[PDB]
């Protein structure tokens, strides 16, 4: 992907070197944006190959509130077991807070059933966001939010979303995380009846892990491929609806996979 | 200012026709964000006569945990006025979230010292942040959060800011957001014994009001004289000390001030 291919060429240009929670060197830089517009294909790199399956999953388990392992397990996605305590628990991280965010006075806040209701009785409002930053909870969760923030727009009929991401690893995270918002643009977008618009981008510390140099190198040498087509196969009677087989990609062919090492 | 200029030329040239709450239309783009080096003067627009005081003021009350308009009235100062009850409430909004964010346990975070805290000890985490959407009291707030979350950075000594403004009205709005925060970032640097960097600001729905034109094509008609520079007269021996004459700018000749209206 280009406009990602443009991203990863300027944190090896501008960067700078700062530290990871006592590891790894990093090169950084603050603040970045990107807009993939949906009509033109589906966000997923064809630099590299990138597969859909624990996205998918990942996505309906945030919709389902779960916060257990469970579920990712079932289905042999792996990708929170190093985060998850000896019972499969997160802590109050992501589907928690999106399905039933704890208010003061004993309520459970489900922000994106919010979000529908705003969507389709509201779409003009410029309040349509679900934040996974609950302060009073950061404390007891795995990690604090990542994806912390986002929010929808509708305009002529094009639902769009922009997302504020605190930290990303450009090399392994961000194709990942950017395919996993596309899916739900998508899915938000038949459940109200919009087609996609724009998914916007937004980040505060970007950055490259210094050995995932040579891979990045790699990838900066290879030309985008066309991006491909999702298809949902079926219109679930709702959004917490959605299953694993109404998806499929259609015309992807990606360069090879590159595997980055993590320090520990 | 060219960034903001930049920004108003663009609505005018790519906004849909979209409309206010039952009001006045609108010519809106979604997902804006430019860069303020604060080390090339105080982002103070020079295109027309912006004053600093109700900005000053705004901010130490918002630092205070103060939600009434009292300070504000003690001072002559207005802004907010529009929004408070009789008894000059305005519900939980932000002094309140920025100070005592209230938990489901009983606890009131103070997300600042949290902040400053972060800067001086651990200033290369990715984690400094404070957010004003509290999704468990927007029910009781005047209006919901416009900036409504921020997120500082560290690197080479330098204390950068990103902003996410989730609706901005680019004439009236922005100019006064805009010298806000570059004044808090002031305030936090000098606090951690940091140079200032830079402040990113992010939109959303980033928009013109559409009986702002005339005022608009006026406006991008003037060249942008320089930026002023803000000096602090005194180190206050904390954030939330900071006095109202602790502040002058320097330098600042503006072209002369342009009215513009709101329908009701």
């Amino acid at each position: 992907m280009k406009q990602y291919l443009e991203l990863m060429q300027k944190v090896l240009d501008e960067g700078t070197q700062k530290n990871d929670r006592t590891g790894t060197g990093t090169l950084s830089i603050f603040g970045h944006q990107m807009r993939f517009n949906l009509q033109d294909g589906f966000p997923l790199v064809t630099t590299k190959r990138c597969h859909l399956r624990s996205i998918i999953h990942e996505l309906l388990w945030f919709l389902q509130g779960d916060t257990n392992i469970a579920y990712l397990h079932e289905n042999n996605v792996t990708i929170w077991d190093e985060w998850a305590d000896e019972n499969g628990d997160l802590g109050p991280v992501y589907g928690k807070q999106w399905r039933a965010w704890p208010t003061p006075d004993g309520r459970h806040i489900d922000q994106i059933t919010t979000v529908l209701n705003q969507l389709k009785n509201d779409p003009d409002s410029r309040r349509i966001i679900v934040s996974a930053w609950n302060v009073g909870e950061l404390d007891k969760m795995a990690l604090a939010p990542c994806h912390a923030f986002f929010q929808f727009y509708v305009a002529d009929g094009k639902l769009s979303c922009q997302l504020y991401q605190r930290s990303c690893d450009v090399f392994l995270g961000l194709p990942f995380n950017i395919a996993s918002y596309a899916l739900l643009v998508h899915m938000m977008a038949q459940q109200c009846d919009l087609e996609v618009g724009d998914f916007v981008w937004t980040g505060g510390d970007t950055h490259l892990y210094s050995n995932h140099m040579d891979q990045t190198h790699l990838q900066l040498s290879r030309e985008p491929r066309p991006l491909p087509k999702l298809i949902i196969k079926r219109k679930p009677e709702s959004i917490f609806d959605y299953r694993f087989e109404d998806f499929e990609i259609e015309g992807y062919d990606p360069h090879p996979g590159i595997k980055a090492p993590v320090a520990i």
